[PDB]
């Protein structure tokens, strides 16, 4: 018949049928409330705007994040982005269709439990399934091996797989991601005199990132280049018609992936936390992980970033070991991709928790995994 | 049924009923006692000339106005005001029909009990509202987005509005009006030794301006021409006769809206400080207030005010912005027309503050704002 | 070398020498043809009276005023008196010093602009100036702050002055002088039947105000001790020996400054106006115009004018603020002594208008204020 | 030898010597032009007015800040305030001595190396240094560890500090302070119709509010209290003697300090900015934070605010946890005092900025953190 | 004279001398780097915190372990914790004492040359030796037959010694100890939402183990117990006064021990371990070593371990052998008693090796055993 895949992480909700080749629907999953005056509910201003709306008219509200760090907090706010994908953006009845609900890895349960107690009994979904996003990711390239370094607006996370098993002692979870990089341009472009402060002007720092910054290939040239010569500066327009002139900070902000000693965050970056993974993992395995290093999401797709991996990983690993870093176009999909693909998979149809199950065997159901 | 709709401000008393294109009742709003003699009151001389009479039989009469800066002085006058526009002008019987009242921003609260006490204790007004008059001024444009730069007799001020919703951080309010720029011109013109002193002659510059001046597009330039040639001047006739011939005043006394230092006022121009209001709001907005930025109110209906005003926000403003600046003709009456939709507007009914309920919940509930 | 300081102002032109301490011409600068009979021209009967001849053969001529409120009426008899003040009066040669020459405020332009042709022109000064009364009026005492109250025989004027800085958005006139309260004691004199026509008896009713009358402290007792009893009653010997008895008449002049409704004039009294003069300024300034109320000028020499005044004022300004009335001695000459000041001050040599800077810059040059 | 330390931020500059128990130099840090006529430079009146004449002769002067949010804004204006302080007040030649200037944390490094480039152009200081208001607040208590909340008239800020080391990670800077508070004092004053406008009526407010205020323990029931009953209202004479009664508005203007959205800022208050630096800190620290929390700067002298900020901390934070709100006497001084002690101190002697070093190294030299 | 016995492996240095009843140091043997900002080196602000400094001032520290898996990994810095266990902690000189170092089994030899080396060139002990832990141990209970089986914080190890002769050919060396039960309770609490990241937080949760924490007898109904019922659950207070609920965690930790699966280690758990090295020895030995089975370290402490590891190993080995396991108080100093012990046994005092015989003889002679 048909499937609902939602990616429901932090930053874009992207949901839309399986059997499709891209997203339905994709909008920023900001809640927010008039923030000047109190609503003049008598006259009808709607005083909730999700999604899209929100967005458009960012200056008058308080946009507020209902997914932080991958975990729901606003329980009554999330139902309202919920509401409003099912309900207007796809205008899908969804009493009708299973869902393909995806998380984080190393959640805690009880937000996998709220949940799915909430598409049971409020949306009354047919049949339901929570998948991990680093397993639906692989599935979008075809392969089945690989260390899939997924990235987010939220958390950040590796899985490796071999053979299609998976092996769940070595995924690691970071908190690191677009929604710190925001947070961070918006404390080193104060070094040129732009301060962005409200929740609104963050949805601009969220803007500037996407288009004006790369990941520098050898950072501490660059920051040799970027003070003797100005070729690397680089100029926006604001909405208001104001411009900026961005420099230096073009590049450091994605630097702090790669040492997360910048933010505050004391880890290992990205590329010691994939080694990490593949060091942890049998000796067996490694020659093959090597070859199939995927990358998924955005705070991926920044330029460069392969480029730059595939060198900082290869300065660690062993000089006898061939570095391919598979990162294919539309990584921003490929989580809804292998969504889509796992969700029309013939095997899969046993995998579905149906309501009945649920409503008599009691909300630990939930964690099993008859994969 | 019906519904009275009042501007109440700064000279003209503009009022009659909702659901009509064009006010009623338009007069001067002046008391006048007999100046030269204590009144004859013996044989019946009428001591007190309100509105249309005082201005007939102006050159024996005290002309005061009653509201000053928009902040309402004389109580025991004022209410001689509202006696004759209710009683003789309108010939409407007030215990009947709900009024609506207008204000401006920023006044004190004891203007507005004081004005919401009288019209409850002596015309005893079944049920009454106090709105502001720069957001009526917006409904009668249609629209629901723009920068009301309002002007008149009294009070300049500002008020933002977008998607309906209304910012009260960023309303600015000026003291600079049509009384300052004709005291202003009043003391212009003793430069051509013509001297006008009276309250009298006084409503005689009062009508030099509206009809001989208009605003300068290039101050500087025209400062030029009205020294080197007399094309510029131009020749106006007195009541008993005397012909006038104003010349470089012409157009000086607009002049000092765009810089109020001429008065004596430390202060923005009216350029500065719808540019300056528009700066305050949040960065999201400014490129819709810049396209819909409204104008209403005389000294608002000098010739070229909009092709002037343009131009010099344009100076300041980027110039990736298109400014469009909304002067729609009878300017004068868009705060009334304002009131005429409004009061009609099946929404409001529920926002009348019924006179049982401030009887029992006492001054305070003026303040309300469940708008 | 020398200046020329001349108070022009209406009534008694004072002139000579700065460096001096008292005005070296005093006269009263009327004008005055034979009025009964068409002059024996073929014997030489001079047509002409000027200043001091015509008082003195007062009563077979038509006194004309030649400046009237303040402004100069008729410039071919103007120039007459400055004619007889030059050659006859100082007997100085006008080519060789310059003139300081004084003016009412809010003059009309054209005024200034032909006093100065003329003087340029016909008597062909070096170098010459415009001044303001009420400024130089307060040089004279010392002080570098207060409020200069200007009296005279044509405008009373108010100019508040502050360190040294003039503020002239405050500049107050007034159409009230002694000219106006001879016209009413010429009026208020026939209740006796004593009943005062021509010209040359006007100047004598100017000359009773300036001895009987004086400035009733408390006007509305004393118009009760001069119902009830006699004391009050004075007498006076005309110039043909009859006897006048004025009473009652006696302190009703002066009091029309107070209550210019007196004379049919809508106004302010002069007390009213010094202080509507201080609200207008700011709020950190009135403390020190409070301390320093200069007073100059006739109709400012009135026994008591200054103890009733400060009262007045002090019934209006909070009682926190101590009120001091400065009037020195000779306040007739304060404008005079300003000027013999004034004009040696090293500092204002360069102020002087050029006659050559005149020729070539043409007569705008006379509205500069570069001060 | 001697040090010069200067409170350079908005509002008071306090300075003078190291090794000393108090300021030498206290003066608003104002300039102010003439404005009602252009100056008579010919005669030498002042045309500038910086410190503490300004305030002195305020009606007549545009008093301008030259420090805007801890930002300097006009770089010619700034030059005549420090010109004033070396010469003038404390009268040292600053050629011969060190000078430690003091900035907001998270400023433009272009406004670090502007204020650098004077003082070793045109001042030719022979060393100087650029420290943080936060850290120099510390060492005036002697302790070395707390969490340094500190206001002011531009800018608020914190600082967490411990055994000595400074955290960069977790400093934290709002836009909130007494030019807010004061302007919006300015608006809540207009409710009883004082309406100040002027910039020299705005240093009346901003002293009223320096001594009629007082933080609300409690600001609900305040405003029952003041609703009810009048031993709230308090009653304050203007210079000009007239007398307010300020009553309600007492309180609100401080409560604006812990609900910016008062003053439509979307922000945490002040307790909800320490929490949060607290929270961002690492889960050990935290018990000694909570027992050091020092507060500095004016607008955290007005009575109580200690009193209200443990209670409303206490709310947040843990029950076994002891808060103790470290606010000495003296706290206007505790930043000047700090650097009293730091310049004093022996092992900062190698941390001075050579004019040598600067000369030749570039001015990047000035962001150097060998502390 | 003296001996000075170290417990120098992972996890609490024990040191102190022989001829007493309690070590007189111990402390964690952690070294600590500044972690937020680099040192402030030229005032002194010191860089390296080892011991009980670094968890006293744990937040602001990168926490390094020296010592990982009992194999010594920085030189540099293991220096650094017997530097300060000789001067600070004992203050003893160390020249003057012999030295008994103790060691795991099985180690890499360059790890016992390396550790020889350095005490004799830089400490330059006077005497020195290498024991086994597991040996000393049992001298600490008086036995001499018995299967030593040691925990730790690295490595847990068995040595059968039997008569006092010691069998090489059956020591056993798992990779499993309170540092992996530490990094799996980190794993297992993000099942409630505690989420510990950094070193410090890691020192937090090494001490939940250490009291919330016991054996389950029987893991599979404990797993229903702590599903059905909270009698099981129980709170705990971090530093800052945050109160966990650990509940269904508090035995899954130890359960480890037992099923070593679940951490991803191949591996027989410690109740297949000794069974395994008492099989692998001769059928004579067996009914000795059952009798023996003395425990000794930490994560031997756990309340019940011994009543469950008695039950384990009791449903392997025959029926007919009774199995009594001597685990006394005080097994975390067990291995320091038995060092007390030995190194004041009057034969062992031939086995030093003499500071000149490894001089004379080369660092090969750290491997004989003529014990
Ligand atoms: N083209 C791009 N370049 C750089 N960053 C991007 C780009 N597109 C999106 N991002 C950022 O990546 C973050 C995560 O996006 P996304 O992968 O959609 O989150 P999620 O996968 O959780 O929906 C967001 O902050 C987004 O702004
Ligand atoms: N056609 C005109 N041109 C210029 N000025 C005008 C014109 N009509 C009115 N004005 C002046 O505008 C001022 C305010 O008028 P109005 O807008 O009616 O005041 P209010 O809106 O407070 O009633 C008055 O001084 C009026 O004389
Ligand atoms: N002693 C006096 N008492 C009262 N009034 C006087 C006295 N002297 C002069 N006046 C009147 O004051 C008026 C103005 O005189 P004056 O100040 O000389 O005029 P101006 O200053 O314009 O020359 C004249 O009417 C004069 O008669
Ligand atoms: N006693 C006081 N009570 C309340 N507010 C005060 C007091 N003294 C000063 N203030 C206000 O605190 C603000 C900042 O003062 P200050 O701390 O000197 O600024 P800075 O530290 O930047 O020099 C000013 O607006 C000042 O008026
Ligand atoms: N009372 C206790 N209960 C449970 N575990 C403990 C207890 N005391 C210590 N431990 C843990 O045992 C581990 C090893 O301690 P220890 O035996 O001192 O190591 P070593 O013997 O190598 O010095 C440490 O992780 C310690 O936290
Ligand atoms: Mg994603
Ligand atoms: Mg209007
Ligand atoms: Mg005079
Ligand atoms: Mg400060
Ligand atoms: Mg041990």
């Amino acid at each position: 018949t048909t499937a609902l895949v939602c990616d429901n992480g932090s930053g874009l909700v992207k949901a839309g049928f399986a059997g499709d080749d891209a997203p339905r629907a994709v909008f920023p999953s900001i809640v927010g409330r008039p923030r000047h005056q109190g609503v003049m509910v008598g006259m009808g201003q709607k005083d909730s705007y999700v999604g899209d709306e929100a967005q458009s008219k960012r200056g008058i509200l308080t946009l507020k994040y209902p997914i932080e760090h991958g975990i729901i907090t606003n329980w009554d706010d999330m139902e309202k982005i919920w509401h409003h994908t099912f309900y207007n953006e796809l205008r899908v009845a969804p009493e009708e269709h299973p869902t393909l609900l995806t998380e984080a890895p190393l959640n805690p349960k009880a937000n996998r439990e709220k949940m799915t107690q909430i598409m049971f009994e409020t949306f009354n979904v047919p049949a339901m399934y929570v998948a991990i996003q680093a397993v639906l990711s692989l599935y979008a390239s075809g392969r089945t091996t690989g260390i899939v370094l997924d990235s987010g607006d939220g958390v950040t996370h590796n899985v490796p797989i071999y053979e299609g098993y998976a092996l769940p002692h070595a995924i690691m979870r970071l908190d690191l991601a677009g929604r710190d990089l925001t947070d961070y341009l918006m404390k080193i472009l104060t070094e040129r005199g732009y301060s962005f402060v409200t929740t609104a002007e963050r949805e601009i720092v969220r803007d500037i990132k996407e288009k004006l910054c790369y990941v520098a290939l050898d950072f501490e040239n660059e920051m040799a280049t970027a003070a003797s010569s100005s070729s690397l500066e680089k100029s926006y327009e604001l909405p208001d018609g104001q411009v900026i002139t961005i420099g230096n900070e073009r590049f450091r902000c994605p630097e702090t992936l790669f040492q997360p000693s910048f933010i505050g965050m004391e880890s290992a970056g990205i590329h010691e936390t994939t080694y990490n993974s593949i060091m942890k993992c049998d000796i067996d395995i490694r020659k093959d992980l090597y070859a199939n290093n995927v990358m998924s999401g955005g705070t991926t797709m920044y330029p460069g970033i392969a480029d730059r991996m595939q060198k900082e990983i290869t300065a660690l690993a062993p000089s006898t070991m061939k570095i391919k870093i598979i990162a294919p176009p539309e990584r921003k999909y490929s989580v809804w991709i292998g969504g889509s693909i796992l969700a029309s998979l013939s095997t899969f149809q046993q995998m579905w928790i149906t309501k009945q199950e649920y409503d008599e065997a009691g909300p630990s159901i939930v964690h099993r995994k008859c994969f």
